[PDB]
RNA sequence: GCUGGCAAGCGAAUGUAAAGACUGACUAAGCAUGUAGUACCGAGGAUGUAGGAAUUUCGGACGCGGGUUCAACUCCCGCCAGCUCCACCA
Protein backbone atom coordinates (compact mmCIF):
# COMPACT_ATOMS: atom_id res chain seq x y z
CA UNK A 1 0.00 0.00 0.00
CA UNK A 2 3.26 2.21 0.66
CA UNK A 3 1.25 4.14 3.49
CA UNK A 4 5.16 6.10 4.12
CA UNK A 5 5.64 4.47 7.62
CA UNK A 6 7.72 8.02 8.66
CA UNK A 7 4.57 10.40 7.61
CA UNK A 8 2.28 7.64 9.54
CA UNK A 9 4.60 8.11 13.06
CA UNK A 10 4.60 11.34 12.15
CA UNK A 11 2.31 13.72 11.04
CA UNK A 12 -0.76 11.31 10.04
CA UNK A 13 -1.54 12.37 6.47
CA UNK A 14 -5.07 14.81 6.09
CA UNK A 15 -5.78 15.13 2.65
CA UNK A 16 -4.49 13.25 -0.55
CA UNK A 17 -6.58 12.63 -4.06
CA UNK A 18 -5.65 10.82 -7.20
CA UNK A 19 -3.44 11.85 -10.53
CA UNK A 20 -0.33 10.55 -11.89
CA UNK A 21 2.83 12.06 -12.66
CA UNK A 22 4.80 12.21 -15.77
CA UNK A 23 8.41 10.12 -16.42
CA UNK A 24 10.50 8.97 -19.31
CA UNK A 25 11.16 5.19 -19.87
CA UNK A 26 14.17 4.72 -17.33
CA UNK A 27 12.26 5.46 -14.33
CA UNK A 28 9.23 3.50 -15.30
CA UNK A 29 8.02 -0.28 -15.86
CA UNK A 30 9.56 -1.01 -12.37
CA UNK A 31 6.39 1.03 -10.54
CA UNK A 32 4.65 -1.30 -12.32
CA UNK A 33 5.71 -3.78 -9.80
CA UNK A 34 5.69 -2.27 -7.25
CA UNK A 35 9.49 -1.22 -6.21
CA UNK A 36 10.14 2.55 -5.02
CA UNK A 37 11.80 4.99 -2.63
CA UNK A 38 9.10 7.02 -1.60
CA UNK A 39 9.62 7.73 1.87
CA UNK A 40 8.70 11.22 2.92
CA UNK A 41 9.04 12.74 -0.36
CA UNK A 42 9.99 16.41 -0.24
CA UNK A 43 7.82 18.26 -2.66
CA UNK A 44 8.21 21.47 -2.32
CA UNK A 45 6.66 24.97 -4.89
CA UNK A 46 7.37 24.43 -8.50
CA UNK A 47 6.24 26.91 -10.97
CA UNK A 48 5.08 23.80 -13.01
CA UNK A 49 2.05 23.27 -10.25
CA UNK A 50 4.63 22.08 -7.82
CA UNK A 51 6.63 19.56 -9.81
CA UNK A 52 7.35 16.44 -7.85
CA UNK A 53 10.31 16.31 -5.51
CA UNK A 54 12.30 14.47 -2.78
CA UNK A 55 11.65 10.28 -3.80
CA UNK A 56 14.18 8.83 -5.47
CA UNK A 57 14.03 6.18 -8.48
CA UNK A 58 13.71 2.21 -7.37
CA UNK A 59 17.31 0.57 -7.12
CA UNK A 60 15.88 -2.12 -9.16
CA UNK A 61 18.63 -3.64 -11.98
CA UNK A 62 17.40 -1.73 -14.49
CA UNK A 63 20.51 -0.11 -15.00
CA UNK A 64 22.90 0.53 -17.78
CA UNK A 65 25.94 0.25 -14.97
CA UNK A 66 26.85 3.78 -15.30
CA UNK A 67 23.56 5.47 -13.24
CA UNK A 68 20.32 3.88 -11.80
CA UNK A 69 18.82 5.49 -14.31
CA UNK A 70 18.91 9.24 -13.34
CA UNK A 71 20.20 10.42 -9.85
CA UNK A 72 17.95 13.42 -10.46
CA UNK A 73 15.21 13.59 -12.77
C1' G B 1 -4.15 95.81 -30.97
C1' C B 2 -2.19 101.60 -31.51
C1' U B 3 -5.52 104.54 -34.98
C1' G B 4 -9.74 105.55 -37.57
C1' G B 5 -15.73 110.30 -37.83
C1' C B 6 -17.73 111.92 -33.27
C1' A B 7 -21.38 111.93 -29.23
C1' A B 8 -19.60 109.31 -23.20
C1' G B 9 -16.06 109.31 -18.68
C1' C B 10 -10.57 109.28 -19.37
C1' G B 11 -12.00 104.97 -15.25
C1' A B 12 -18.16 105.65 -18.92
C1' A B 13 -23.88 103.03 -22.41
C1' U B 14 -19.88 99.16 -23.04
C1' G B 15 -17.92 95.92 -28.18
C1' U B 16 -19.73 92.70 -34.14
C1' A B 17 -13.33 88.38 -32.73
C1' A B 18 -15.11 85.82 -40.18
C1' A B 19 -10.50 83.76 -40.76
C1' G B 20 -11.82 80.50 -45.89
C1' A B 21 -10.60 81.33 -51.04
C1' C B 22 -6.75 83.31 -54.19
C1' U B 23 -1.00 84.68 -56.86
C1' G B 24 3.39 81.69 -56.59
C1' A B 25 9.10 79.54 -54.34
C1' C B 26 6.78 73.71 -53.22
C1' U B 27 10.77 69.05 -52.35
C1' A B 28 8.13 74.23 -45.15
C1' A B 29 14.50 78.26 -45.12
C1' G B 30 19.41 75.54 -52.67
C1' C B 31 16.96 71.66 -54.45
C1' A B 32 11.37 66.20 -57.57
C1' U B 33 5.76 67.49 -58.96
C1' G B 34 1.03 71.74 -53.73
C1' U B 35 -4.36 75.05 -51.73
C1' A B 36 -6.06 71.75 -47.81
C1' G B 37 -3.52 68.27 -45.40
C1' U B 38 -1.13 61.43 -47.95
C1' A B 39 0.94 62.61 -41.71
C1' C B 40 0.08 61.53 -35.65
C1' C B 41 -2.55 59.21 -32.30
C1' G B 42 -4.65 56.47 -27.80
C1' A B 43 -9.40 56.25 -26.25
C1' G B 44 -11.95 58.73 -31.95
C1' G B 45 -14.28 54.65 -35.15
C1' A B 46 -14.14 50.05 -37.03
C1' U B 47 -11.27 43.94 -37.95
C1' G B 48 -13.67 39.87 -34.56
C1' U B 49 -12.22 35.99 -40.58
C1' A B 50 -7.50 34.05 -35.69
C1' G B 51 -4.63 33.92 -32.27
C1' G B 52 -4.50 34.64 -26.71
C1' A B 53 -8.92 33.09 -21.90
C1' A B 54 -12.65 28.42 -21.14
C1' U B 55 -14.08 24.39 -24.84
C1' U B 56 -13.37 18.73 -28.26
C1' U B 57 -8.64 17.18 -28.62
C1' C B 58 -3.27 16.75 -32.16
C1' G B 59 1.32 17.07 -29.54
C1' G B 60 3.75 12.95 -25.14
C1' A B 61 5.95 7.53 -22.32
C1' C B 62 7.27 2.13 -20.89
C1' G B 63 15.18 1.97 -24.06
C1' C B 64 16.30 5.06 -27.70
C1' G B 65 16.37 5.97 -33.12
C1' G B 66 13.58 5.89 -37.10
C1' G B 67 11.65 3.17 -43.16
C1' U B 68 6.43 0.15 -40.19
C1' U B 69 -0.34 -1.61 -38.22
C1' C B 70 -1.81 4.43 -36.43
C1' A B 71 -5.03 1.14 -32.69
C1' A B 72 2.29 1.11 -30.86
C1' C B 73 3.12 0.71 -25.42
C1' U B 74 7.27 -5.21 -28.34
C1' C B 75 3.00 -3.98 -36.62
C1' C B 76 9.24 -4.11 -39.56
C1' C B 77 15.13 -3.19 -38.34
C1' G B 78 20.55 -1.51 -36.10
C1' C B 79 22.10 -1.28 -31.30
C1' C B 80 22.58 -1.40 -26.18
C1' A B 81 21.18 -3.98 -20.49
C1' G B 82 21.17 -9.56 -18.89
C1' C B 83 20.71 -15.64 -20.16
C1' U B 84 22.36 -19.47 -23.30
C1' C B 85 25.10 -21.79 -27.52
C1' C B 86 29.44 -22.20 -30.09
C1' A B 87 32.94 -20.31 -33.93
C1' C B 88 37.74 -18.23 -31.98
C1' C B 89 45.61 -21.05 -31.37
C1' A B 90 50.24 -15.15 -35.14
Amino acid sequence: IALNKRARHEYFIEEEFEAGLALQGWEVKSLRAGKANISDSYVLLRDGEAFLFGANITPMAVASTHVVCDPTR
